[PDB]
């Protein structure tokens, strides 16, 4: 058996490119929807990149090649749009409208269609008019705050956190829209902005500035490497002290309470580091983890994939044979995995064309 | 007052802290009725942060119920409550609810419409996943510290809770899929979301590199400050910079030419971009259709025009919060009510 999936029998038009838009469509595929990629003749840019970028996010999709400039294609797209339940677009504002395949057009012809648009900054006003990628959006939304570089340069995070988070957020909106149409008969217009998601991820830090304005929980030096320890909770902090051989700290003046600990850290780091000199980080992690503490090694990407934890959670699936990482959400009724390969560019031309 | 997608849905939110409560918050914004099950004193996140940071922003428009889960009375109360509900959120330890009698089998046998959603640090799929976790520890363990040099040589820790919020959104997405699943296929599923798996997904492209063994975009210097400046762009940048080189150096040349020259690539650009202030550099570049910006700090971000333009904040009795990011046309996915006080709706649901 292939057990029923939540989006079985829905069809999505995926006009998106790169990572964020596609991730959302990939989630839709994983949930059983039929997602048809609409790509330029030759294929998306991503296919060509790094001989790679493309394979994770496009497995189990269909593909159609069409030149958006041409009226014939426009017409082909219009006819295709009528049978679609959802449309994904990640172009700049007004470009879809210019193409004659804008929201108002498709919604006029198809009253049931859900239109989801993903943008870097949002089409709202002159400052959101611009184009963006993960890096620039992250920097602009303040993601480099509070991290110091030896050269004094802004710390740029090496992974596509905004693109990836936005992709999931866009998936969320489409599911909410689909439920909305199912229970209220409304074909909504959904908008997700990359800047909005990026701001969301730092919301707690941003909140501090919005209204007229935890120790220990850091990475500490050992004999051989760094260990990450978070043990500021009361039961936890005393257990940490006993374990590292300093019971004076548990009740000692200046570290007794979290506020003191938090205020007084520098000294805390010194005491803790002096104590942690006695063992290697791996030794310490084994000790603390056994005693119910939250401690780990700051793994590198090469290390993470070779850990038992990564193996335990079945994060990888083979594609018929490249290995890719699956979407996080997991379900008991069906597998939110899919094993088919990505469509070749325009593979499903004539099926839908 | 228009219909919202989750109108007439009820959720039991046993979750605490940030991630799970953020899921419940997304559900609230979408019109679901979310009832928080809290401890007798209260959530304790209320005490943890004046303004209660990490509590107020994510529990608006919710209900609160105060109950001692250990006692049998509460167990029965929870059981009756469960029956009325559509979804249940749990962020406890991988064995705790079943121990409390509110386990997936227990609640779902009684309620065939009930969706049971579990949020965990590591999943609970084995010995290695049998640990408790927090945003920092999960982020570090998932490899988020990689590639970022620090003055001390210490691992770089991202000072915001990315894993928490991302996981909140993924849990929300998973709950929505389950509801749609129950709507269209008549199945009430057991959703599982692990913070570790979410974190792994955020770095998937990078992780992909190490799973199958066999630029130009960065921040750069200027006269004042730094400018993030990520074919035509290539030409446009050099042209606009006041420098001829596109293939002139030849080390610039094709995009691949950064390998071995990237560090050098930056320096001419650095010298070039001392000719004016960083703000000016961003203005010139943006006008040409270039992707550039300032590396804003959090204080700078809230006073930007771009932030103001996107209606990111809402007032709530006042206190200012940032809204959930997805936007709909048919309705506004925002709620202006405050968080409930502890046990506020104990009379109504018990």
């Amino acid at each position: 058996s292939n057990p029923a999936k939540p989006l079985d029998g829905f069809r999505v038009l995926d006009f998106t490119q790169n990572v964020a838009g596609p991730l959302a469509g990939q989630v839709l595929v994983d949930l059983g929807a039929e997602v048809i990629k609409v790509e330029a003749p030759g294929g998306e840019a991503a296919r060509q990149i790094t001989s790679t970028y493309f394979l994770p996010n496009n497995r189990g999709k269909k593909s159609v090649t069409v030149d958006l400039t041409t009226e014939q294609a426009k017409q082909q797209m219009l006819r295709l749009a009528d049978t679609a339940d959802v449309v994904l677009e990640a172009f700049r504002p007004g470009t879809m409208e210019k193409l004659g395949l804008g929201p108002d057009d498709l919604r006029s012809r198809n009253p049931n269609l859900i239109y989801a648009r993903l943008t870097a900054y949002g089409g709202n006003g002159p400052h959101g008019s611009r184009p963006g990628i993960d890096l620039v959006v992250a920097a602009e939304a303040g993601m480099t705050t509070g991290m110091p570089t030896p050269e004094g340069k802004p710390q740029i995070i090496p992974f596509q956190l905004v693109d990836n988070a936005s992709g999931h957020v866009l998936a969320q909106a489409v599911l909410a829209a689909l439920l909305h149409r199912e229970r209220n008969g409304v074909a909504d217009v959904v908008q997700v902005a990359m800047y909005d998601v990026a701001v969301g991820l730092q919301a707690n830090q941003l909140m501090m500035h919005l209204n007229r304005a935890t120790q220990p929980s850091d990475a500490f030096r050992t004999a051989d490497g760094y260990i990450v320890i978070s043990a500021y909770v009361p039961k936890h902090w005393q257990k940490l002290c006993y374990l590292i051989g300093r019971p004076d700290l548990v009740e000692d003046q200046r570290f007794a309470e979290q506020r003191s600990r938090s205020i007084n850290y520098a000294e805390l780091t010194a005491e803790l580091e002096l104590a942690l000199a006695s063992k290697t980080a791996t030794e310490w992690v084994q000790l603390l983890q056994a005693n119910g503490l939250m401690a780990c090694l700051a793994h590198t990407w090469k290390q993470v994939v070779d850990t038992p934890l990564f193996a335990e959670n079945d994060l990888t699936l083979e594609v018929g044979t490249i290995t890719v990482i699956r979407t996080p959400a997991r379900y008991a009724s069906f597998r939110a995995v899919v094993t088919d390969p990505p469509p070749t560019a325009g593979e499903h031309n004539a099926v839908f064309l």
